[PDB]
């Protein structure tokens, strides 16, 4: 496979206070082209337009492009919530690699 798109981690752990999560997408085995995934958050204990933005759309990786940081805002309200990411729905000749999905870690400072 090329064009083997994914996130780096299955999980990060950003603080409440940082005001945004930075969330690395990685692009490996380049044949020289573009390569297109789509991307979305999803709820878990940490819910959309309490404890972040949610967000979804495409990364469009241009030749030569290896990775991508996504950047989720984050919301101020012992206490621990999460939410997820998911790549979907590769286009142009790309693949989606291991992981494809990730769990950001939201935690009090």
């Amino acid at each position: 496979m090329r064009d083997v798109v994914s996130f780096e981690q299955p999980e990060f752990s950003v603080s409440r206070g940082d005001q945004v999560a930075r969330i690395p997408v990685i692009r490996r085995v380049l044949d020289g082209g573009k390569s297109q995934v789509s991307y979305r958050t999803q709820d878990g204990t940490a819910q959309g337009n309490r404890d972040y933005i949610p967000v979804e759309g495409e990364l469009l990786f241009q030749p030569g492009e290896a990775w991508k940081e996504l950047q989720v805002k984050l919301l101020e309200l012992r206490q621990v919530r999460r939410f997820h990411v998911q790549l979907s729905n590769p286009k142009f000749g790309a693949h989606l690699g291991q992981p494809h999905s990730t769990t950001i870690i939201i935690r009090d400072p």
